[PDB]
């Protein structure tokens, strides 16, 4: 159920109304959407994966984990965008016991473009490793990472590096938030409009998913992925449709857009975009 931006933009203003109820309500429905579809998760919850999750109850579905090739483990998923099955992996701030399995799968699953949209320290805690080399290389199992390039823009930051395996040579490119607030979501949700644009676009055409993460993966994470499909579906067709195409990522990964100011959020982002 498509529909057209003149009634998305037309009505939306309902949601917005009486402190927000509407969008909080539709949100609800959304938490409520996983209840009874018992989508597996053991690989997640083995015993000896337990050290792999950053957070105990943060978990990969079976169905669309990445896999490592021939210890296949890492707490990350596939994820659809619009018209484009498995256009991402999403994926949790890697651990320092997870670097290798982390750029391995990059390595694997020939991902060109990371997003990270994490702090690697935020208001006195930790969310994320700093799982790439601060300058110059560093080696992370059979992959040698090396840090090309850093430009830092008011919003987010752009490291171009170039990795290698040591049993051929890719580059690979971060774009990093850097002030998504202490808590909540930012005030304006204009520089992340243009941080998904210029990171959307750095696409190339023959590349594997694009790697989005946070802390735990699933809230800015799934946030990024909303808004980015959404736009797209918004060039190519002028229609949108926010609620239906996150319950469909809720199954591709637990909690993606894991708050209501989060939800509330996607929608600044479209609205100013289509009026842009
Ligand atoms: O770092 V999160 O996936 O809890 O927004």
């Amino acid at each position: 159920e498509a529909i057209p931006v003149k009634q998305f933009v037309k009505h939306i203003g309902e949601l917005y109304s009486n402190n927000q109820h509407g969008f909080s309500e539709d949100f609800e429905e959304v938490q409520r959407c996983t209840a009874d579809m018992n989508i597996t998760a053991e690989h997640s919850n083995h015993p000896e994966n337990k050290h792999k999750n950053r957070y105990i109850n943060i978990l990969a579905y079976d169905h669309s984990r990445v896999k490592l090739r021939p210890s296949d483990y890492i707490n990350a998923n596939y994820v659809d965008g619009y018209n484009k099955a498995k256009a991402y992996i999403a994926t949790q701030g890697p651990l320092k016991s997870t670097f290798e399995d982390f750029w391995r799968m990059i390595w694997e699953q020939n991902t060109g473009i990371i997003v990270m949209i994490t702090n690697l320290v935020e208001k006195g805690r930790r969310k994320c490793d700093q799982y790439w080399p601060t300058e110059n290389s560093e080696e992370y199992g059979n992959i040698i990472v090396t840090l090309k390039s850093t430009k830092i823009h008011a919003c987010y930051t752009v490291r171009r590096f170039s990795i290698r395996n040591t049993k051929n040579e890719r580059v690979v490119i971060q774009y990093h938030y850097t002030q998504w607030p202490d808590m909540g979501v930012p005030e304006y949700a204009l520089p992340v409009l243009t941080f998904v644009r210029r990171s959307s676009a750095a696409r190339m055409p023959e590349t594997g998913p694009v790697l989005v993460h946070c802390s735990a993966g699933v809230g800015r994470t799934g946030t990024y992925i909303v808004i980015d499909s959404m736009l797209q579906q918004i060039k190519d067709k002028s229609t949108v449709n926010v609620l239906g195409f996150l319950k469909h990522i809720r199954t591709q990964r637990n909690y993606l857009v894991q708050t209501e100011e989060q939800y509330i959020f996607i929608h600044d982002a479209l609205l100013e975009a289509i009026l842009g």
